[PDB]
């Protein structure tokens, strides 16, 4: 009977189907079941490569007709999105802890040559101890294989989180794109709002940032220390944008905090 599971509740809904909570009949172990009506083959292949404490673990899959089932590590704390209070954000120490964990998971992915391509609070989950787990690898791809980097060209992601080079250039490096979205997530956590609809030449809020008008929201709400880190992350030229090894040396990143 140890291979029997009960579907007890609906957790979420992807663009493909729904996420349900399954509980083992014998052990009471819980696992999230992603249901996609019925891209998916690739998501499964990438998931099989993942093994890190800040990345949702993959247990297996099953296809029963035109419906694909993905078995994943259950994150009872839900989406990071739901911890962000509109127009407020969250306490700085919590944001810093989540950011440290997000960096750990991103360093891990990049180390194995995987880029997520859709980092945002809806795709960052929390376990029962509020540990952050990167989730939703449906847009992820390989950017390094046999120690050779491949440039990306596919436009994908979520506009408010995408880096400007994706919109403007035919090809671009993968890593700086994921660094940029992490910066947008940090901004959301500290201000409870996204800075712009998209980082385009025609977006006023993006121009304001390029013009250093930090006396405006959301910047005004952010302390000088984390704001200085955002100044290094949200840099238009991806070749000049801060890399993760340098983020790890940032003053705010290393500031001891607590509520
Ligand atoms: N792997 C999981 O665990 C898992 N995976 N995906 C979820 N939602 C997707 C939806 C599409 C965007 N990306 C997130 C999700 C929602 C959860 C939850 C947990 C507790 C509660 Cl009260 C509510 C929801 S747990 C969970």
């Amino acid at each position: 009977f140890v291979e029997d599971w009960d579907l007890v509740q609906t957790l979420g809904e992807g663009a493909y189907g729904e996420v349900q909570l399954a509980v083992n009949r014998v052990t009471e172990e819980a696992v999230a079941v992603k249901i996609v009506d019925m891209n998916i083959k690739k998501e499964i292949c990438i998931n099989k490569m993942l093994n890190h404490e800040n990345v949702v673990k993959f247990y297996g899959h099953r296809r029963e007709g035109n419906i694909q089932y993905l078995f994943l590590e259950y994150c009872s704390g839900g989406e990071l999105f739901d911890r962000i209070e509109p127009d407020i954000g969250m306490p700085e120490p919590d944001a810093q802890r989540f950011f440290h964990q997000l960096m750990a998971g991103v360093v891990y992915l990049h180390g194995i040559g995987i880029t997520h391509r859709d980092i945002k609070p809806e795709n960052l989950l929390l376990d029962e101890r509020d540990n952050l787990k990167i989730s939703d690898f449906g847009l992820a791809t390989v950017f390094r294989y046999n120690n050779r980097e491949r440039l990306l060209n596919k436009m994908c992601g979520t506009l408010p989180y995408v880096a400007p080079e994706l919109l403007k250039r035919r090809e671009f490096h993968a890593e700086p794109v994921d660094v940029w979205s992490c910066g947008i997530v940090l901004t959301a956590m500290l201000a409870g709002e996204l800075p712009w609809d998209q980082p385009s030449d025609s977006c006023q809020e993006y121009s304001d940032w390029k013009e250093k008008k930090t006396y405006l929201n959301p910047w005004k709400k952010i302390d000088s220390a984390p704001l200085a880190l955002l100044h290094k992350i949200l840099v238009e030229n991806p070749s000049a944008r801060i890399t993760i090894p340098d983020i790890k040396k940032d003053r705010w990143y290393n500031k001891p905090l607590k509520k």
